[PDB]
């Protein structure tokens, strides 16, 4: 859907992401918006605004609503759902001396509600990690930029050997073959579910990229963070069987998190 540019009040900078400039802003003087303007040559323009409407159409509490865009002057405008807390991964690291663990199983289980309602619709994240989530006033987590990754124009990212990929989030058959699938969304949800219980430290912290991916090759994984519980544990283990129809639903994981919460 078209959103009207003189509608757009701009506030204040967000920085920098994958398509350039983020903007707090505001839409008809009364709902707070973030504001992507793309930065020409970032993106595959005529093949994102192409194929948008789905993505408009993805309605749920836990995603960060892509509300509309502005396509008919450059750059083009993306408009969405504002977050005052911002990225999951720098709230992890700044309130990391007070989570108590059953508020991070709390959000475990809001990227599960976002992830079982993206797999529904069959649609992929394709770059699912808490960098790509945020969180709002009151704590909610919420998944961001869903199925951008597919009209990024970048060469470091989109070769599996670029250093922008990702490769810590990433199960062995995208790093082998480009293979992305449910079951790819489900390996990195683990790893997600490994960076909110290891309070945002990073997955393989000293590995390169290469080395990552060849240990994950060979069976190696993520350690259980000190505050998962076993059980815990035992649900973002089952992320990373070798083979992905080994692996479970986010149907299956949001079950499995709501039963350890109902034991809890
Ligand atoms: C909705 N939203 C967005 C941002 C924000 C700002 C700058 N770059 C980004 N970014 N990052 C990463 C990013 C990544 C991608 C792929 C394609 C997946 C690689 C695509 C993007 F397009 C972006 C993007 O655009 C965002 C994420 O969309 C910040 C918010 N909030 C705050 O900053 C609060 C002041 C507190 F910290 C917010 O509410």
């Amino acid at each position: 859907w078209e959103i009207d540019p003189k509608d757009l009040t701009f506030l204040k900078e967000l920085g920098t992401g994958q398509f350039g400039v983020v903007k707090y802003g505001k839409w008809r003087g009364q709902y707070d918006v973030a504001i992507k303007m793309i930065k020409e040559g970032s993106m595959s323009e005529d093949e994102f605004i192409e194929e948008a409407k789905v993505m408009m159409n993805l309605s749920h509490e836990k995603l960060v609503q892509l509300y509309g865009v502005c396509t008919k002057q450059r750059p083009i405008f993306i408009i969405t759902e504002y977050m005052a807390n911002g990225c999951l991964l720098n709230y992890l690291r700044e309130m990391r001396h007070r989570f108590q663990t059953q508020q991070l199983l709390e959000m475990c289980k809001d990227v599960c509600e976002a992830m079982e309602y993206l797999e529904s619709k069959q649609f992929l994240h394709r770059d699912l990690a808490a960098r790509n989530c945020l969180v709002n006033d009151q704590g909610v987590v919420k998944v961001s930029d869903f199925g951008l990754s597919r009209y990024v124009l970048d060469d470091e990212y989109t070769s599996s050997v670029g250093s922008k990929f990702p490769v810590r989030w990433s199960p062995p058959e995208v790093l082998m073959y480009s293979k992305f699938s449910s079951k790819s969304d489900i390996w990195a949800f683990g790893v997600l579910m490994w960076e909110i219980y290891s309070l945002g430290k990073m997955p393989y912290e000293r590995f390169t990229n290469s080395e990552t991916a060849e240990h994950i090759a060979q069976g190696l994984r993520l350690y259980r963070p000190h505050l998962a519980s076993e059980k815990v544990y035992t649900i973002m283990y089952s992320c990373w069987h070798e083979k992905a129809d080994e692996r479970p639903t986010f149907k299956i994981l949001l079950s499995n998190i709501l039963d350890v919460m109902d034991e809890n």
